DNA sequence: GTGAGTACA
DNA sequence: CGTTCTATGTGTACTCAC
DNA sequence: ATAGAACG
């Protein structure tokens, strides 16, 4: 386990360090495009892994933009990886400590960072709500009996609002 | 080289 | 009848037949 | 959020 303040450091680090390996020359990751969710962005006082959400600009590179994953300066250790979830433990200070790594497309920005920060028991109450109105919400998308629901919307509020629900900060959802 | 059961969110 | 307790979801990456 | 069930 390891602290807000720990956990804010580490974060902040890597966003100068990281890219992902394109077939020889390695593409930068653009920190504009890395977004701390979870535990981190509730500012929970106590954090458990930092969890983070990797907006990738074309669909045509999730192929490669976890599993070929560098991070600049710093040991790392891999034990699960794919095109949208990847997890690995880190060596900070003498610290060893886990990272979550997510992807979604900026389509799909706000849904992911709404269903990434949590907390678990917030997803869990949200969804039942929509699900009375057969209407099905996740990472990507929202959704009605097979078919996508689009909306009008760029910030995870108005998404939020949207969808008819309170808007609160990250500190107090629940 | 399609498809159920699990692990961990 | 009012207060209070409780239940509630779903995708990714992996494994292991076939 | 939301509704049902257990309890005064
Ligand atoms: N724990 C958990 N998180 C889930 C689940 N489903 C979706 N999530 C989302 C909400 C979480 O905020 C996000 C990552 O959660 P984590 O497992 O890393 O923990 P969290 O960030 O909530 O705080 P923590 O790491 O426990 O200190 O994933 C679930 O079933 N369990
Ligand atoms: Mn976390
Ligand atoms: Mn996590």
């Amino acid at each position: 386990m390891l602290t807000l303040i720990q956990g804010k450091k580490i974060v902040n680090h890597l966003r100068s360090r990281l890219a992902f390996e394109y077939n020889g020359q390695l593409i930068k990751i653009l920190s504009k495009n890395i977004v701390a969710v979870g535990s981190l962005r509730r500012e929970e006082k106590m954090l458990n892994d930092v969890d983070l959400l990797i907006i990738v600009p074309e669909k045509k590179l999730l192929k490669h933009v976890l599993p070929n994953i560098r991070i600049k300066g710093l040991s790392f250790s891999v034990k699960v990886c794919g095109e949208r979830k990847c997890v690995l433990f880190i060596e900070w200070e003498k610290k060893t400590y886990q990272l979550d790594l997510f992807t979604a497309l900026a389509e799909e920005k706000p849904y992911a960072i709404f269903f990434f920060t949590g907390p678990v028991s917030y997803l869990i109450r949200i969804r039942a709500a929509l699900k009375k109105k057969n209407y099905k919400l996740n990472q990507y998308g929202l959704f009605k009996n097979q078919t996508l629901v689009p909306l009008k919307i760029t910030t995870e509020k108005e998404l939020i609002k949207e969808l008819g629900f309170t808007y609160r900060i990250p500190k107090k959802r629940l």
